[PDB]
C-alpha cells in the first residue's frame, strides 16, 4: 500500500483488511505472500568469469594480433627445410601473448564485490511481528514479512521493512534515518496522516523506513510495503538502472584501435596496389602456392609492429602499483581504472551526514555560573574536543586543558548528564569502534561524561569496552534511579527522581535531574547554582544566560542547547502522578538551574584543509545533502565551503527550490551553488549528471543509501570505510580510514600518474609508428625483412617495457596540484607532437631500414651488393647472372636485421630519455631526474646482448653479435635522434607555446 503515509490508520487497516491486535491470519499471511513476494531484493548477478574471457577477444587490437597469429601459424608448415626449426615458434609466442593479455584484463575484472549480497548486510535480518497465530510477539525471517503484517519495534531495532505507525506505546518515538534521509537528528514520528502524497521521506512523520534504526520508544505498525517497493527498494534500482561510460583514457584506446585498424587495412592495400608489377613480368613459379606467400609474411609484421603489445601490462603495473600506494592510506580503490580518473577530478560532490560529518552527536561546548553579585553575572564556559563517541577527548577553559573535577558546577553538570539519560555507549568488538546505544543526543552526554571524567576515576588501565562506560558508572553508583518522566513535545525537557544511594551522601535527599530546550527548562527555575551554593534567578542572571544560549544557537555557532537543571527539593512520590506526561511539567518546576551543553552532528576534522587543497587544484567542492538547510549551511561555512558570513543567495538550494528552476537554470545552478539540501537520491543523480553533461569528471563521496545512485553515476564514487553496504558496492574508492583528505591525495596521486601514463603510453605508440615505417619501406622498396615479429615483440615487451614502468616513476611537477585538472577530451598526441612522433617515426623507418641495407652494401664484412641487387634479392636464384657474386641465402643473414634491430633498440632508449619530458629539454631536465629510468635502460641493454650471445636466443631471434665497430654506426645513427628532439622540443618552448 504505497501513499499509506496520505491515508489514516483505519485506512491502513481497512485496505489489507486486518486486525490491530492480532495481526494477519496465517492465511492471509500464504495470500499475501503469494500476491507480494517476500521482503528482500533480488539477487544482483552478471557476466560471469568466462563472460569476460568472452568480451575478452573483443578488443579489435586482440582479434587483429589474432587474426595475424593465424597467418602466421599457416606459413609455419609451409616452410621447407632451412628454417622450418622454429617456424611455429612466432604464431605461438603471438597467441601465448594473447592469452597473458587476455588474463590481464580478467585479473582486472574478476576482483569484485557484489552489491545485492552486500545489501543483504544491511537489509534486516528479523522482524517482530503479531499474528493470530499466536498472541505473544513473534520474531521471524525479516524476509518472511508480508505487506499488512502488524510489526512492533522498540529502541535499537533495525525497522525490517517501510511500515505506517498505527500507536506510539512510549511517551514519543525517536527515529534515526541518517542512512536514507541523511538527516543528522533522530525525527520524532506520529501517527496522524500526511496530506500532501507528494511528500519526501523527511515528511512521511507516520511512517518508518526498512533499515533504519530506533533511537528511542516502543511503537506499533502495519506494514504498507516490502522488497522493491520499500525506499531503500527503490534507491537500490535506481543504482542498477544508471548506466557508466568506459575510462577517458580506455575510450582514448578503443578510438586509437579503431583508427589504427583502418589504417593496417589502408597500408595493406596501399603496398597491394605497388604490385601490379606482378603482372607484367614473363615469368611463373607457383600459382595457388606461393604466387602470394611474401605478401601474408608482412601483413602480419605490419600488424605486430603497429601494436603495443606491452601496452597492457605497463598499464596494469602502473595501476597496480598506484592501488598498492592508496592502500597505504588506507584508500581501498576497487577499480584500478579510477586510479588514474582521479588525477582528472574537476569537482567533488559530496554528501554531508557520515561523509563531511562523523554523524556522532559531539558536546563541543558548555557553561556554568562562576559568580553572581546583583546584576553581575559571569559564566565558567568550557570547550571539549572530539568529534565522535569515543571518550576521547579533552575540557578545555581558554584553549588551555582543565581537570572537570575542580568545578563543582561541572561535578553536576556530569552528573545530570549521566542520570537524566537512557541511552549509553558502547564498544562494537567486532567493527572495533564505539557506538551509541539509544539516542545519540543522550549518548553525546555520555561521552562527554567519559570525558570529563569528575571524579579522576582512573581509565588509563582499561580496555576500550571497559572504557566505555567507567566514569558515567561511578556516577550512576551515587543516586538510585527511582523513575523518570519521559520526554514530551509541550514540555519539551525530560527528567529522573534519584535518590541517594552510597552511605556517604545519604543526607543529600531526593533530587530530581532534569535537561531540555533551554527557554521552558530557564524559565521553570527559580535558584541558578553558583558552584554547591544557590542563589536566586534574576533578569540579569536569566539575560546572561540566555544571551550566550543565543550565541550558541546560532551565528557561527548553530549549536543544539541543552540546559541542565535539577530540583533541590522534589516533591514526594507519593504527591505524584506518573501516568500522565501532561503533568510532568509542573513537577519540573522551581528548579535550579545548573548549566548548559552545545552539541552538534560535527565535520571531520581533516575536512577544512582538504577543501582548501582543492580550491588551489581547481577542484570544486559541492555539498549535496538530504538534511535541512540550516545545518546544511552551517557545516558548508564551518569547513571553508561557505564564508563564516557569506550570503549565501543563490548559492544554496533545497531540493524544491530546485525543482522549481527551468532546467536551463537548473544546468546552470550546478556550476554555482555549492550546497543542494533536503535532496533525495535522484536529486544527488541529477545533479551529478548535469555536472557530466559541462564534460566535467565528477567524483561523489557518501555513505547511505540515499548516496548509492549519485556514487554509480560518478567517474569515480567514494565510499566511507564506516558507511553502508549499497554505498560501498557502488564506488570505485573506500576509505575505510574514514579520512576524507586521503581523497586529495588520491588525486594528487592520480595527476602523478595520469602524466606519467599519458609519458609512457606515448613513448610505446611513437616506436610503433617508426616500427610501422621501417616495415613500410622494406615492403615498398622490395627489400628484405630487416625486422621481424618474434623481435618486434621482445622489444614491444621487454627492452620497450622497461623503460616505459620507469617513466611511470616519472617524478611529479613541484605544483602538479596547484593547476587545475586537465581535460578528459585532451588528446594524448596531435598538433606539433604529432608531426614530432611523426618525424620521429620517420627517422626510425629509415635508420634501421638503412642500417640493414648498409650493411648489405658497405659493411666492411658484409657484400656490397648494389641497390638494385638488394630490392631484387627475390628473383636472385633463377637471374643468378644479374646477381652473379655471392650465395643467394644472404638475403636471410642475421647482421642486416641484427643491425636493424640495434639500432631501434638504442633508438627507443634515446627516445626514452626524450620521454621524460614532453617539451623540457634533457638540459633543463636531466635523464637522471629519473634513476629508475636509467636503470630500466641498462637492463634493457643487458638484455639485448644477452639476446646475442645465448645461443638458444640469436638462434630463435635470428640474430648476431655485431662487430664493436658496428656497434660505432649503430650509435652514429641512433644516438642523433636526440638531437632531432631536442631541436623539436626547442621549437615548442620559444616559437611555440610549448
Ligand atoms: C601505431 C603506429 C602507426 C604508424 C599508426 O598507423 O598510428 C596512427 C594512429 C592510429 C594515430 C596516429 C598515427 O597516424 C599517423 O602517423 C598518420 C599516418 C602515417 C602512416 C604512414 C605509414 C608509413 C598517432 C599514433 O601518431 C603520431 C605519429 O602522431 C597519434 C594519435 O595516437 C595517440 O595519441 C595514442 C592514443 C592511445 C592518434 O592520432 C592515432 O589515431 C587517433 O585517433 C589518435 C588521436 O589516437
Ligand atoms: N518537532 C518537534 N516537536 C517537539 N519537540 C522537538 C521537535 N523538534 C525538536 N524538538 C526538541 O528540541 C530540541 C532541539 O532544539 P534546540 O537545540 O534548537 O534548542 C531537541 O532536543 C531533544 O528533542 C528535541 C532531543 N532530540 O533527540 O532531538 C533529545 C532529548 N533527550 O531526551 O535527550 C531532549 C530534547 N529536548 O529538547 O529536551
Ligand atoms: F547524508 Be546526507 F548528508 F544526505
Ligand atoms: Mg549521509
Ligand atoms: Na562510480
Amino acid at each position: 500500500m504505497e501513499a499509506a503515509h496520505s491515508k489514516s490508520t483505519e485506512e491502513c487497516l481497512a485496505y489489507f483488511g486486518v486486525s490491530e491486535t492480532t495481526g494477519l491470519t496465517p492465511d492471509q499471511v500464504k495470500r499475501h505472500l503469494e500476491k507480494y513476494g517476500h521482503n528482500e531484493l533480488p539477487a544482483e548477478e552478471g557476466k560471469s568469469l568466462w563472460e569476460l574471457v568472452i568480451e575478452q577477444f573483443e578488443d579489435l587490437l586482440v582479434r587483429i594480433l589474432l587474426l595475424a597469429a593465424c597467418i602466421s601459424f599457416v606459413l609455419a608448415w609451409f616452410e621447407e627445410g632451412e628454417e622450418t626449426i622454429t617456424a611455429f615458434v612466432e604464431p605461438f609466442v603471438i597467441l601465448l601473448i594473447l592469452i597473458a593479455n587476455a588474463i590481464v584484463g580478467v585479473w582486472q575484472e574478476r576482483n569484485a564485490e557484489n552489491a545485492i549480497e552486500a545489501l543483504k548486510e544491511y537489509e534486516p535480518e528479523m522482524g517482530k511481528v503479531y499474528r493470530a497465530d499466536r498472541k505473544s510477539v513473534q520474531r521471524i525471517k525479516a524476509r518472511d514479512i508480508v505487506p499488512g503484517d502488524i510489526v512492533e519495534v522498540a529502541v535499537g531495532d533495525k525497522v525490517p521493512a517501510d511500515i505506517r505507525i498505527l500507536s506510539i506505546k512510549s511517551t514519543t518515538l525517536r527515529v534515526d534515518q541518517s542512512i536514507l534521509t541523511g538527516e543528522s537528528v533522530s525525527v520524532i514520528k506520529h501517527t496522524e496522516p500526511v496530506p500532501d502524497p507528494r511528500a519526501v521521506n523527511q515528511d512521511k512523520k507516520n511512517m518508518l523506513f526498512s533499515g533504519t534504526n530506533i533511537a528511542a520508544g516502543k511503537a506499533l505498525g502495519i506494514v504498507a510495503t516490502t522488497g522493491v517497493s520499500t525506499e531503500i527498494g527503490k534507491i537500490r534500482d535506481q543504482m542498477a538502472a544508471t548506466e557508466q561510460d568506459k575510462t577517458p583514457l580506455q575510450q582514448k584506446l578503443d578510438e586509437f584501435g579503431e583508427q589504427l585498424s583502418k589504417v593496417i587495412s589502408l597500408i595493406c592495400v596501399a603496398v597491394w596496389l605497388i604490385n601490379i608489377g606482378h603482372f607484367n613480368d614473363p615469368v611463373h613459379g607457383g600459382s595457388w602456392i606461393r604466387g602470394a606467400i611474401y605478401y601474408f609474411k608482412i601483413a602480419v609484421a605490419l600488424a605486430v609492429a603497429a601494436i603495443p603489445e606491452g601496452l597492457p601490462a605497463v598499464i596494469t603495473t602502473c595501476l597496480a602499483l598506484g592501488t598498492r600506494r592508496m592502500a597505504k592510506k588506507n584508500a581501498i580503490v576497487r577499480s584500478l581504472p579510477s586510479v588514474e580518473t582521479l588525477g582528472c577530478t574537476s569537482v567533488i560532490c559530496s554528501d554531508k551526514t557520515g561523509t563531511l560529518t562523523t554523524n556522532q552527536m559531539s558536546v563541543c561546548k558548555m557553561f556554568i555560573i562562576d559568580k553572581v553579585d546583583g546584576d553581575f553575572c559571569s559564566l565558567n564556559e568550557f570547550s571539549i574536543t572530539g568529534s565522535t563517541y569515543a571518550p576521547e577527548g579533552e575540557v578545555l577553559k581558554n584553549d588551555k586543558p582543565i581537570r572537570s573535577g575542580q568545578f563543582d558546577g561541572l561535578v553536576e553538570l556530569a552528573t545530570i548528564c549521566a542520570l537524566c539519560n537512557d541511552s549509553s555507549l558502547d564498544f562494537n568488538e567486532t567493527k572495533g569502534v564505539y557506538e551509541k546505544v539509544g539516542e545519540a543526543t543522550e549518548t553525546a552526554l555520555t561521552t562527554l561524561v567519559e570525558k570529563m571524567n569528575v571524579f579522576n576515576t582512573e581509565v588509563r588501565n582499561l580496555s576500550k569496552v571497559e572504557r566505555a562506560n567507567a566514569c558515567n558508572s561511578v556516577i550512576r553508583q551515587l543516586m538510585k534511579k527511582e523513575f523518570t518522566l519521559e520526554f514530551s513535545r509541550d514540555r519539551k525537557s525530560m527528567s529522573v527522581y534519584c535518590s541517594p544511594a552510597k552511605s556517604s551522601r545519604a543526607a543529600v535527599g531526593n533530587k530530581m535531574f532534569v535537561k531540555g530546550a533551554p527557554e521552558g527548562v530557564i524559565d521553570r527555575c527559580n535558584y541558578v547554582r553558583v558552584g554547591t551554593t544557590r542563589v536566586p534567578m534574576t533578569g540579569p542572571v536569566k539575560e546572561k544566560i540566555l544571551s550566550v544560549i543565543k550565541e550558541w544557537g546560532t551565528g557561527r555557532d548553530t549549536l543544539r542547547c541543552l540546559a541542565l537543571a535539577t530540583r533541590d527539593t522534589p516533591p514526594k512520590r507519593e504527591e505524584m502522578v506518573l501516568d500522565d506526561s501532561s503533568r510532568f511539567m509542573e513537577y519540573e518546576t522551581d528548579l535550579t538551574f545548573v548549566g548548559v551543553v552545545g552539541m552538534l552532528d560535527p565535520p571531520r576534522k581533516e575536512v577544512m584543509g582538504s577543501i582548501q587543497l582543492c580550491r588551489d587544484a581547481g577542484i570544486r567542492v559541492i555539498m549535496i545533502t538530504g538534511d535541512n538547510k540550516g545545518t546544511a549551511i552551517a557545516i558548508c561555512r564551518r569547513i571553508g565551503i561557505f564564508g563564516e558570513n557569506e550570503e549565501v543567495a543563490d548559492r544554496a538550494y533545497t531540493g524544491r527550490e530546485f525543482d522549481d528552476l527551468p532546467l536551463a537554470e537548473q544546468r546552470e545552478a550546478c556550476r554555482r551553488a555549492c550546497c543542494f539540501a533536503r535532496v533525495e537520491p535522484s536529486h544527488k543523480s541529477k545533479i551529478v549528471e548535469y555536472l557530466q553533461s559541462y564534460d566535467e569528471i565528477t567524483a561523489m563521496t557518501g555513505d547511505g543509501v540515499n548516496d548509492a545512485p549519485a556514487l554509480k553515476k560518478a567517474e569515480i564514487g567514494i565510499a566511507m570505510g564506516s558507511g553502508t553496504a549499497v554505498a560501498k558496492t557502488a564506488s570505485e574508492m573506500v576509505l575505510a580510514d574514514d579520512n576524507f583528505s586521503t581523497i586529495v591525495a588520491a588525486v594528487e596521486e592520480g595527476r602523478a600518474i595520469y602524466n606519467n601514463m599519458k609519458q609512457f603510453i606515448r613513448y610505446l605508440i611513437s616506436s610503433n609508428v617508426g616500427e610501422v615505417v621501417c616495415i613500410f619501406l622494406t615492403a615498398a622498396l622490395g627489400l628484405p625483412e630487416a625486422l621481424i615479429p618474434v623481435q618486434l615483440l621482445w622489444v614491444n615487451l621487454v627492452t620497450d617495457g622497461l623503460p616505459a614502468t620507469a617513466l611511470g616513476f616519472n617524478p611529479p611537477d613541484l605544483d602538479i596540484m596547484d593547476r587545475p585538472p586537465r581535460s578528459p577530451k585532451e588528446p594524448l598526441i596531435s598538433g606539433w607532437l604529432f608531426f614530432r612522433y611523426m618525424a620521429i617515426g620517420g627517422y626510425v623507418g629509415a635508420a634501421t631500414v638503412g642500417a640493414a641495407a648498409w650493411w648489405f652494401m658497405y659493411a666492411e664484412d658484409g657484400p656490397g651488393v648494389t641497390y638494385h641487387q638488394l630490392t631484387h634479392f627475390m628473383q636472385c636464384t633463377e637471374d643468378h647472372p644479374h646477381f652473379e657474386g655471392l650465395d643467394c641465402e644472404i638475403f636471410e643473414a642475421p647482421e642486416p636485421m641484427t643491425m636493424a634491430l640495434s639500432v631501434l633498440v638504442t633508438i627507443e632508449m634515446c627516445n626514452a630519455l626524450n620521454s621524460l619530458s614532453e617539451n623540457q629539454s634533457l638540459m633543463r631536465m636531466p635523464p637522471w631526474v629519473n634513476i629508475w629510468l636509467l636503470g630500466s635502460i641498462c637492463l634493457s641493454m643487458s638484455l639485448h646482448f644477452l639476446i646475442l650471445y645465448v645461443d638458444p636466443l640469436p638462434m630463435i631471434f635470428k640474430l648476431k653479435a655485431l662487430d664493436l665497430t658496428q656497434w660505432l654506426m649503430v650509435l652514429k645513427i641512433s644516438l642523433p635522434v636526440i638531437g632531432l628532439d631536442e631541436i623539436l622540443k626547442f621549437i615548442a618552448r620559444n616559437y611555440l607555446e610549448g
